[PDB]
């Protein structure tokens, strides 16, 4: 074997980038990709001022130490150098230009050995406990002379450029900032080829924008208490179900990462699980699924707004959608006039006339959503008939309970009216929602009877989460936690070759969604107080790629 | 320093127990512990004849061998003085395997004897005099790991003269005669370290525990550490709850016994649960959203961390499945799960003036039978009045089972405030595939100490009966619960309850002749070796 300089001394870098101020040629339709985020500083300091969570992160990871691992490591760079017979710490190299952007309260960096990278610069031109060294052979000189666990290339864009040139680096703890600011220095365009991604961490909110972790690394090119776990999986199956007509050789990126922490792969996991477990059967005569029963998906909507990444999604349909529910309609002309065609292909002539809807006028619904959650056991008639004080105006009760009896564990809202169902267009899909509350945050579980998990599962997602955030606004509390339940679960045939092309995609860090904040009351949004901002993602798919 | 042969010489046992029949009474034992899987044989053969599964897992165990993990042996035991395990069995043991079957392949066969001929048999079928003869043949073989399949009497002298390391113990959960038994492990010489997932073969739930001798590549390794940078570093609520507590939950290395779901669940709500106070004064730490999933197919999950009754929560589901909402008519059958909710006092202040004393409203069964009619009285013939959801979907199941609309809705909207209180199990949904029925039922809300017990048996015998009278095998009951909340008044009890070793599940059988969901009765219904811990009274006031 060829001993290769960087995993003899363990050399990482460790950055965090944002996303460039771009000059907009008129195309919001913008292309992404890994070198979106390359935004490293500005004048002199970081783009975003600063960030106290990637701050934490970056601390965390610089500082952290094994000493149990030393001694492997030492008798590794000692063989390697034919050498061989007070707290262990980590290096940071940095330029000079970096160094100085640190404030003096901060320098040198706390726990660990400080090296410092000048040529205008000599020892004799510093006060600090640091190492001045005016090349990168310097560095390894130092590193075979030294006790410590790793060395991280801290940065400088100038500094990142060498030590990746020089091939010096392992691995790229990458931070992406998923905002834009005004920037002059960026980071090396990472040669896909070289490096390649092996995990991506959840994603969070800090300083006014979610962010996530990232991991690059060089290319291609007891133990008996252990055994007992053997035994244990004695009467397991070898393969799973499909996998003779899926082909794991097709999933290669998805099985290639390590950590797959963001949480996109929850929604990722399951397309998995269901192609490679789920029951062949044929869900509405002819088409064919393959089916699974009951999972759970869970969203931390403080930390991010989960629309998927690994692929387009618009919601000006399911928002113009979600306020004609609140506002009890159930007639689909209304969104037709708005360009949304959700609901047209359920209220024609044919359709309703199948339902056995002869006497129901064309796009009247029925029954549905809308007209339950503001009139639930009230008698139906048609689409235009005023329901003023008629059945239970369960969203108002719900928005009551939320706000006076917090605690209560009967606040639900519910869709499926089972005197209704023959008369609706379509049972629903999502049965109902339930709300907890806890230290002023609202929390929201949807159970869904049925899901389309390639073309429908994606947009629900967004509707409820955004539902949450509605409530929670007019409530006077901060959302926590958007909870789905998925009762039939189902990939159709049809979509299998797309989403085995989603799923070799890595997500990106997620948008934010902001609401008007004058909005009050549940009835008052309109499509323009709704805002998702800084949305990057992968190129839209047609889930059917039939011609 | 390595001088204490057991651990040195990585000898193991591995037997399978089954319970043992008493003349004076033969079933349904008062008490249970470890020692009541003990039956080992029966005139010189096994007390249940076979079992499969636990065959293949004997097989798997015997013959498994990892080389590269070798030299870490052979280095110490050298250093202490085509691989394949050691067999160590008896004479008795030795006749009674089959001919095809001897020896046992890919394993060395040793034999305890006083007048068996070496001369005789071959050479890779070794024997020896005495058990420290044994000792003596390992330290010239080539093996992995040591196992005792034993005999009663090679049991017994193993376990006294301290030379076992681990106890494969597979639990038969049924009764068969008996005349050899194992040894009555000592609880302080051994403990359990694992228990894995229960299974169902030859008519017989069972499951494998491993009993341990009580001593009493890295490169993504610090990258998962780095990912858990932002983490609380103590739990919540561990201040208040103490783990010096739970220590034998916590000691168990393998826990994939189906019981553990409802177990971890209750752990985790009292390390990280929310503490919130009722309107009543009370308080409870809650936690929103869980699903556990138990197969039906392989055991029928009644818990056995502490007993369980089922009589009154079998009436509540005839009751339900009459579509009754008369309270009288399950106190005549003393079954009181709903009579606080049907007294003057509890009615009025759900502001039911003109409600009958007992009279539930339209709850459960008339929303089974006949959701959407106008409700007047518990007495009151609804016959042919409203939607019948449960006759749906039975049809539903019957005509179109890969439907995604087969679901029993208790939630009627416009009915709750008629009802003494909100229904907590929302709905079931169903779910069908080679003729095969699973059941999802959501819980809105779990007093996890109390209720979910009960509400996982009531569910679960549901199942069974649906899938029976449209001719389908149960497969998955699917438990989602909403808001899981644990009453502080319990915690002592769960605490307690955390420390108890699961026993493998017990079956549940019906009345075959049973193909109408109305025709049940309460006689239908037999739960059957059904072991469990003493009974633990979540609240112990009193
Ligand atoms: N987002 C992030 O993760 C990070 C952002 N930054 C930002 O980047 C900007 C600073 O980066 P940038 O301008 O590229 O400069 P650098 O911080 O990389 O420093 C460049 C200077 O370091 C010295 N140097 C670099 N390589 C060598 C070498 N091989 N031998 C000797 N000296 C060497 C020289 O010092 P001299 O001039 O004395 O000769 C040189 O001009 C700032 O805005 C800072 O805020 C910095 C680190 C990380
Ligand atoms: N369920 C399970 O996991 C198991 C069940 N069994 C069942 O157990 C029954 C057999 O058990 P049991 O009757 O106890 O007999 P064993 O199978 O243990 O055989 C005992 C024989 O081993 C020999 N022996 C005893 N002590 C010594 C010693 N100190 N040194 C050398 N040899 C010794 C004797 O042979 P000799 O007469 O030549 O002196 C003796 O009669 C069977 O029905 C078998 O099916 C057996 C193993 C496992
Ligand atoms: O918001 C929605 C509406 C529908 N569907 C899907 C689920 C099913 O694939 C199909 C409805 O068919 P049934 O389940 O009702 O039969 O539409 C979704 O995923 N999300
Ligand atoms: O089958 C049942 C019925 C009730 N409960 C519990 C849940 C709550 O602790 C209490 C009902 O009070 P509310 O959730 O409605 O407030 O009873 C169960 O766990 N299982
Ligand atoms: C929050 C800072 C930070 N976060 C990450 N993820 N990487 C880095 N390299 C830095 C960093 C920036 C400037 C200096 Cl001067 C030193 C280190
Ligand atoms: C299926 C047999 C089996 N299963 C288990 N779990 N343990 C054992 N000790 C045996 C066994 C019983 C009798 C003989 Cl003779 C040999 C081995």
């Amino acid at each position: 074997m060829m001993e290769q300089v960087c995993d003899v001394f363990d050399i990482y870098a460790i950055c965090a980038c944002c996303k460039v101020e771009s000059k907009n040629e008129g195309k919001k339709n913008e292309v992404f990709n890994n070198y979106t985020f390359r935004g490293l500083g500005n004048k002199g300091v970081l783009p975003w001022k600063c960030n106290s969570l990637d701050m934490k992160y970056f601390c965390a990871v610089t500082t952290y130490v094994n000493e149990s691992k030393y001694e492997k490591l030492k008798y590794k760079r000692c063989k390697y150098l034919n050498k061989e017979t007070k707290k262990l710490q980590n290096v940071v190299v940095m330029g000079r230009t970096s160094w100085e952007s640190i404030p003096k309260k901060f320098k040198p960096l706390s726990n660990r050995i400080n090296v410092i990278l000048s040529r205008t610069l000599k020892k004799e031109d510093f006060d600090e406990d640091v190492y001045i060294i005016n090349k990168v052979e310097d560095l390894i000189v130092l590193l075979g002379k030294l006790n410590y666990y790793k060395c991280f290339i801290i940065g400088g864009s100038v500094v990142y450029q060498e030590f990746l040139e020089k091939k010096l680096i392992k691995k790229i703890y990458f931070t992406r900032i998923n905002s834009t600011y005004e920037c002059d220095v960026f980071f090396p365009e990472i040669n896909e080829n070289e490096y390649q991604i092996i995990s991506v961490s959840d994603v969070y909110t800090s300083n006014n924008t979610t962010l996530d972790f990232i991991i690059y690394k060089k290319t291609n090119n007891d133990d008996e208490e252990e055994d007992d776990f053997v035994y244990f999986n004695f009467n397991k199956e070898k393969e799973e179900k499909n996998k003779n007509s899926i082909h794991p050789n097709d999933f290669q990126i998805y099985n290639s990462l390590k950590y797959k922490y963001h949480p996109e792969y929850q929604y990722l996991n399951i397309i998995y699980d269901i192609m490679m477990n789920g029951n062949k059967q044929s869900d509405r005569t002819g088409v064919g699924v393959l089916s699974k029963f009951g999972y759970i998906m869970k969203f931390d909507l403080s930390q991010y707004f989960p629309l998927l990444t690994t692929k387009k999604l618009f919601l000006r349909g399911i928002i113009e959608e979600l306020l004609w529910f609140i506002r009890g309609e159930t007639n689909g002309n209304t969104l037709l006039n708005k360009n949304v065609r959700i609901w047209e292909a359920n209220g024609t002539r044919e359709f309703l006339d199948n339902r056995k809807l002869f006497h129901r006028e064309v796009n009247d619904l029925g029954p549905i959503y809308g007209f339950q959650w503001r009139h639930f056991g009230a008698e139906y008639t048609n689409m235009y008939d005023n329901y003023e004080n008629k059945g239970v105006d369960q969203l108002k009760n719900i928005i009551n309970l939320i706000k006076n009896d917090p605690t209560s564990r009967r606040i639900l809202l519910c869709a499926w009216n089972v005197k209704d169902l023959d008369q609706m267009a379509l049972p629903p899909c999502h049965i109902l929602c339930q709300f907890y509350v806890f230290d002023g945050k609202l929390s929201c579980i949807m159970y869904q009877r049925s899901c389309d998990l390639g073309l429908g599962v994606p947009f629900n997602i967004a509707s409820y989460s955004i539902f949450t955030h509605m409530i929670a606004q007019v409530c006077n509390l901060q959302p926590a936690q958007f909870i789905h339940v998925l009762g039939n679960a189902h990939v159709y045939n049809n979509h299998i070759d797309s989403l085995k092309i989603q799923l070799n995609r890595i997500p990106y860090p997620f948008p934010t969604l902001k609401l008007n904040p004058d909005i009050k009351n549940i009835e008052d949004f309109t499509i323009s107080d709704f805002t998702i901002q800084n949305y990057v993602h992968h190129e839209k798919i047609s889930m059917d790629m039939a011609a």
